[PDB]
């Protein structure tokens, strides 16, 4: 079995920026989720080989995870906050697509997403 290459975290052709909102996304939003007790499944790409999920990447064609997001933020990969917020949303969405209501992993995602929403509610404007 094989995992796909992970999402890129640097791109020499992609314009870079660090806005005050992107700084907040790294230093407040990502940091807060990363330290949460339920962060661990989301700190790296889904390893479909080690988790024995042979259909994961048949179903999920836009993978995302907080390890990737963290590196993107550290590299100033994003131009704007919305790109980063979209990556968080993709990560959560993938979990809900692949898994089922009431699954432990879904409950964990929901708790993290609630915290995510609380923190981005106060993005500096
Ligand atoms: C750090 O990477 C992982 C480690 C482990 C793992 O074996 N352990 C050791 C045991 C440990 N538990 C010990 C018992 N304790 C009560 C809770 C903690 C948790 C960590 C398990 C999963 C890991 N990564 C992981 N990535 C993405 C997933 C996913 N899993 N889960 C939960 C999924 C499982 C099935 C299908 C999909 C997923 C999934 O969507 N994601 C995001």
């Amino acid at each position: 079995s094989t995992n796909p290459p992970p999402p890129e975290t640097s791109n020499p052709n992609k314009p870079k920026r660090q806005t005050n909102q992107l700084q907040y996304l790294l230093r407040v939003v990502l940091k807060t989720l990363w330290k949460h007790q339920f962060a661990w499944p989301f700190q790296q790409p889904v390893d479909a080989v080690k988790l024995n999920l042979p259909d994961y990447y048949k179903i999920i064609k836009t993978p995302m995870d907080m390890g990737t997001i963290k590196k993107r933020l550290e590299n100033n990969y994003y131009w704007n906050a919305q790109e980063c917020i979209q990556d968080f949303n993709t990560m959560f969405t993938n979990c809900y697509i692949y898994n089922k209501p009431g699954d432990d992993i879904v409950l964990m995602a929901e708790a993290l997403e609630k915290l995510f929403l609380q923190k981005i509610n106060e993005l500096p404007t």
